[PDB]
């Protein structure tokens, strides 16, 4: 009935990612892919990656049909702040992370 | 997907209920409540019921704070069909029922 995928600790600000997921909510899988390819917003690549994982889960788990898939939900949860360069005590700032969730469903199913 | 509630077999056409859930997606819990109270669309009552169930679960069981809750996702799936008559031959579907899902989460992100 439903397929989903989640990407955790993505190194992008939730505020930036939110801009991208709102573009694809409610769109067919085909339309969502097209939108993400032609937007130039930082974060598109990461959202496209989760979308492709959700589609694979739909096809592998429930043998759902990709041409019937659409984005029922897409949202972002705030992750912890993290210090890049792991541990090198230089002079770098802290960046926020995001957890991205995409849920796909198909028009007419079982 | 912090706190989720679902209402199944709602005897209202998915197309009609969708117009209601689109209004509250992404809003804070308090604003969604006011939106539903003032909206004069069929299905508002059933959406309100699912929202309140999700809110009760979030606050009572998940120890989440009502002031930080927002509608991360809200969507409608197509449910079983209703025939034109209860007995005798039928050659068309009258309408479809709907399943409504609402997922609440805390603050930041969208």
């Amino acid at each position: 009935m439903e397929a989903k995928a989640i990407a955790r600790y993505v190194r992008i600000s939730p505020r930036k990612v939110r801009l991208v997921v709102d573009l694809i909510r409610g769109k067919s899988l085909e339309e969502a892919r097209n939108i993400l390819r032609y937007t130039n917003k930082r974060g598109a690549y990461f959202v496209a990656k989760v979308l492709e994982s959700a589609a694979a889960n739909a096809v592998n788990n429930h043998d759902a049909l990709e041409d019937r898939l659409y984005v029922k939900a897409a949202y972002v949860d705030e992750g912890p702040a993290v210090l890049p360069r792991a541990r090198g005590r230089a002079d770098i700032i802290k960046k926020r992370t995001s957890h991205i969730t995409v849920i796909l469903g198909e028009k007419h199913g079982k």
